[PDB]
C-alpha cells in the first residue's frame, strides 16, 4: 500500500514542531548568492582534509574530522607529517555528487550519537530537525528561539556541515542553505568523467559513459564498481597494451590530467605541484620506451 513519499511525508508530520520564520528584519548582505557561497566553502574545507590525506611522497572542526575517522573515509596513520592517510571509501567519497556527500556525513552524525547512547540529543530527535530543514524556505531568516534546547545543542555541528548559517551579530536568526533545502529533493553532474591517479599507480574514476570504460581498458587494470564507476592499477602490460592501440603516452598523460579530479588539481595548483605524481608520468614514458 504505501510508497516512498507516503512514508517521508507521515515522518516529517509525525512531530507538530516546524521551522517558524524570524519576525525580525533581515541584513541584506545576506542573500541566496551568499549562503551558496558560504555552503561552497564550507565543504571545499572538508574536501580539501580528505585530499591532504592522499600519499605524495586551518582545517574543518573536531565534529568533522572525528566524523571522517570513525567513517573509516580517512585512516589515522603515524607515519605522516599530516597524520592521517586516505581509503578506498575517502576516493568515492571524493567522487560523489553534492547531496550524496552530506548524507555520508549525516548518516555517521546520527550513528555517532546511538553508540555513544548505547556505552551510557538520539537519532530521532536528529531525523526530525533534518526533516524540519528539507521543507525550509532558501534564502529566508528563521527564528532561533523557536528551536527545542535538544535542536539548538545540534545547530554547531550542522553549521559545521553547511546546512545551517547562523550570523556573528544576530544569533536570533538561522539560515537554512541551498544543501538544506535540497536534502531530501528530486521526488549537470560535478564529478562524472573525473579520473584520480595515485602514487601507488592506482586508478579511481566515475565514467561519464561505457564508452569510458572501453577508454580507460586500453591503458589500465580495469574493474566495474557500482554505477559507473571503476577502479584499477596502472601496470606495464596496461601501458603496453595501449601501444596496440595507437595510444602514446603523451596521449595517457595528457588524458588524465584533462580529466583529472577539481579539488585534487585546487591543492595541486595551491602548492607547489602537478597534479599526476611526476614518479608516475616518468614510468607512463618508460614503460612505452621499454620495447627492445
Amino acid at each position: 500500500i504505501p510508497t516512498t513519499e507516503n512514508l517521508y511525508f507521515q515522518g516529517a508530520a509525525a512531530h507538530n514542531s516546524f521551522g517558524v520564520p524570524s519576525s525580525l528584519p533581515v541584513d541584506p548582505r545576506i542573500d541566496i548568492a551568499f549562503l551558496d557561497n558560504y555552503a561552497r566553502k564550507k565543504w571545499e574545507d572538508i574536501l580539501h582534509y580528505v585530499v591532504s590525506s592522499v600519499p605524495v611522497h586551518g582545517g574543518p572542526k573536531a565534529s568533522v574530522k572525528d566524523l571522517l575517522l570513525a567513517g573509516r573515509l580517512v585512516e589515522r596513520r603515524p607515519d605522516t607529517k599530516t597524520g592521517i592517510g586516505i581509503t578506498q571509501a575517502g576516493f568515492t567519497f571524493l567522487l560523489q555528487e553534492a547531496n550524496a556527500q552530506v548524507w555520508t556525513l549525516l548518516l555517521l552524525w546520527l550513528e555517532a550519537a546511538d553508540q555513544a547512547k548505547a556505552a551510557a540529543p538520539d537519532s530521532i530527535e536528529m531525523l526530525s530537525f533534518l526533516f524540519m530543514l528539507a521543507s525550509l524556505e532558501l534564502g529566508r531568516a528563521y527564528d532561533t528561539d523557536a528551536l527545542s534546547e535538544t535542536r539548538r545543542n545540534m545547530l554547531p555541528a550542522l553549521v559545521d556541515f553547511g546546512l545551517i548559517y547562523i550570523p556573528r551579530e544576530d544569533t536570533r536568526q538561522y539560515f537554512p542553505t541551498r544543501l538544506a533545502t535540497t536534502l531530501t529533493s528530486s521526488a549537470p553532474s560535478a564529478h562524472k568523467g573525473s579520473i584520480i591517479i595515485e602514487t601507488n599507480y592506482r586508478l579511481y574514476a566515475y565514467t561519464s559513459s561505457p564508452l569510458q570504460i572501453a577508454v580507460l581498458a586500453l591503458f589500465t587494470h580495469l574493474n566495474m564498481r557500482f554505477a559507473g564507476m571503476v577502479t584499477g592499477r596502472l601496470t606495464r602490460e596496461s601501458i603496453r597494451r595501449a601501444i596496440s592501440f595507437g595510444i602514446t603516452a603523451d596521449q595517457i598523460i595528457s588524458y588524465l590530467a584533462s580529466h583529472a579530479h577539481e579539488q585534487m588539481v585546487r591543492a595541486a595548483a595551491a602548492a607547489g605541484r602537478p597534479v599526476l605524481p611526476p614518479t608516475v608520468v616518468d614510468q607512463i614514458r618508460l614503460w612505452q620506451l621499454e620495447n627492445e
